[PDB]
């Protein structure tokens, strides 16, 4: 009933993933020619990356790594490489500085997420960054990026680390969530706590194709808030702010970074693109509440900023709990929150001192890890792909990162949501989109996304024709299970260098180790 070595001790603290999950993976190799059910679509050309949380180490430097987040551990990057019907897969660690140091020391040194005074004294003037959150490619260079610090570089064929703030920003930090422009094809961000631990320094940026800060700005936020995802449309940049606050002495003291504030409105920065003076950028209010992930935004015929985000009504990460006792109360009585996918209207025309109007609501289900048809950033778009609860067929007391067991393919322009069922006993990752052809109408191509297969200890790549959104035409079946994971991105072979000389898995050499007296056979035989 219980086997004898299970009740050996292990020395890992529980490293949960935002799944809740807490199997610790790790390894970082290559599978040439995975293993495929159904048919690989001809039409995919590129490759699908995805990076996932993976304590590389043990993280039991500070308090036995009781209180690691789930969004802490060391990021690591799978390649899913589709040219000509075949998949190649690849996976391998960012070496951030962080890595390096736990990988020599083969010791944790790092304590709570953004707090160098819970760090290893040799390692507090360090960057902190995992570099797990989400990747771009652009301006040729393929980034691993998280928050907290500025981006790392990869190979995009080896993922190789190649090095640090590739494009020597300023500011300390970048966003994990900078939108590449389809008008300018800009990488157009910001970083927050750009001049160091609890800032409310903002740095805004547009790095052009060839890899050159061409527009920038310093701002500041109104209090030291979690910024973790923003919009493009042609004329802004917006920030989203979420209700957590930072707090240099709670952090000195040993306590977490941030802490959610029930007080705290959801604000927004709008920052008009290219501005030339901090006079330009407004802030905008509502209401409380933690709005995780833009799907995209846009400008309206007349001009109103128009942006669709999941909507939770309370705190999705309930491991940064707020300060007060009475704060704390309030999220332990709440319990799970409602969870939405919602639009909002930021009319610039308007006195920003008003309170925004209520978001409309777009789907009433826990959604999260929205993505569009890329080739439609910063510019009016339709087509969202969406990580769902599958209405009666999901639980709803799960926490919104947790719970996620479908797709959904939301058109704005035809009022339509279609749906994907990831199976029983089955969770699905976010969605990417590849179109079927450069010319594709918008929203017409392939799905891909990570299913979990929890009684199979492993993970696939769905593949869905969006043209029949309910069904798979293929699945891209690993021989194992990875982490799941946080963003993933279709990065097309015509933006990644060399994709048509290079895999992901080298060739062995043509030439025979061997001399042709050593065959077996004799032709004359
Ligand atoms: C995986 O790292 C993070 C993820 C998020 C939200 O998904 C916010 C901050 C992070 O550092
Ligand atoms: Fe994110």
């Amino acid at each position: 009933y219980v086997h004898p070595t299970d009740i050996l001790p292990s020395g890992w603290p529980t490293a949960t993933d935002l799944s809740g999950g807490a199997q610790p993976r790790r390894f970082e190799g290559t599978i040439f020619d995975v293993m495929t059910r159904g048919t690989i679509p001809k039409e995919l050309h590129g490759t699908f990356y995805r990076i996932m949380p993976d304590y590389a180490q043990p993280p039991t430097y500070y308090k036995g790594g009781e209180l690691n987040a789930p969004i802490d551990g060391d990021g690591t990057v799978a390649a899913f490489r589709f040219k000509d019907g075949k998949v190649d897969y690849r996976q391998r660690f960012v070496e951030t500085d962080r890595f390096k140091v736990e990988r020599r020391a083969r010791k944790s040194m790092y304590g709570l997420y953004r707090n160098p005074y819970t760090h290893h004294p040799c390692v507090r003037q360090t960057v902190e960054s995992t570099a797990n959150t989400n990747v771009v490619m652009h301006a040729g260079r393929f980034l691993a990026m998280k928050e907290n610090g500025n981006a790392y570089e990869m190979d995009p064929h080896t993922l190789k680390t190649l090095g640090y703030n590739p494009f020597n920003l300023p500011s300390k930090t970048m966003t994990a969530h900078p939108k590449q422009c389809s008008v300018t094809g800009n990488l157009v961000g910001f970083g927050y706590e750009a001049k160091g631990l609890a800032t409310k320094d903002v740095y805004y940026f547009e790095v052009d194709p060839s890899g050159k800060v061409v527009r920038d700005l310093w701002l500041e936020a109104p209090w030291c808030a979690f910024i973790h995802d923003c919009a493009l449309t042609p004329n802004y940049l917006v920030l989203m702010l979420w209700p957590f606050e930072a707090n240099l002495e709670r952090m000195k003291a040993g306590g977490h970074h941030w802490a959610y504030d029930y007080t705290k409105p959801i604000t927004w920065i709008t920052i008009p693109r290219g501005a030339k003076s901090k006079d330009e950028v407004k802030y905008w209010h509502w209401k409380n509440g933690m709005p995780i992930h833009t799907a995209s935004g846009f400008e309206d015929e007349q001009g109103r900023i128009i942006i669709d985000s999941s909507l939770v009504h309370g705190n999705a990460f309930p491991f940064f709990p707020p300060d007060s006792d009475e704060q704390k109360k309030k999220q332990e009585a709440d319990g799970t929150p409602k969870a939405q996918f919602v639009r909002w209207t930021i009319d610039p025309r308007k006195d920003n001192n008003e309170q925004l109007p209520d978001p409309e609501v777009i789907l009433d289900t826990p959604s999260e890890f929205p993505q569009i048809d890329n080739r439609f950033m910063g510019v009016e778009y339709s087509s969202a792909f969406i990580n769902v609860f599958v209405p009666d067929r999901s639980d709803g007391n799960k926490n919104v990162f947790q719970g996620l067991n479908g797709l959904a393919h939301y058109k704005r322009k035809e009022g339509t949501t279609e749906w994907y069922y990831a199976g029983d006993n089955c969770l699905i990752q976010e969605p990417v989109f590849s179109p079927r052809s450069k010319d594709a109408p918008e929203g017409d191509g392939f799905v891909l996304a990570i299913v979990d297969r929890l009684d199979l200890n492993r993970s696939e790549v769905v593949v869905i024709d969006t043209r029949d959104f309910t069904k798979a035409v293929a699945a891209v079946q690993l021989p194992f299970a990875i982490r799941s994971g946080i963003h993933g991105q279709w990065i097309p072979g015509e933006v990644t260098p060399d994709f048509e000389t290079k895999g992901l898995v080298d060739l062995p050499k043509e030439e025979h180790w061997a001399p042709l007296s050593q065959s077996p056979y004799d032709p004359d035989a």
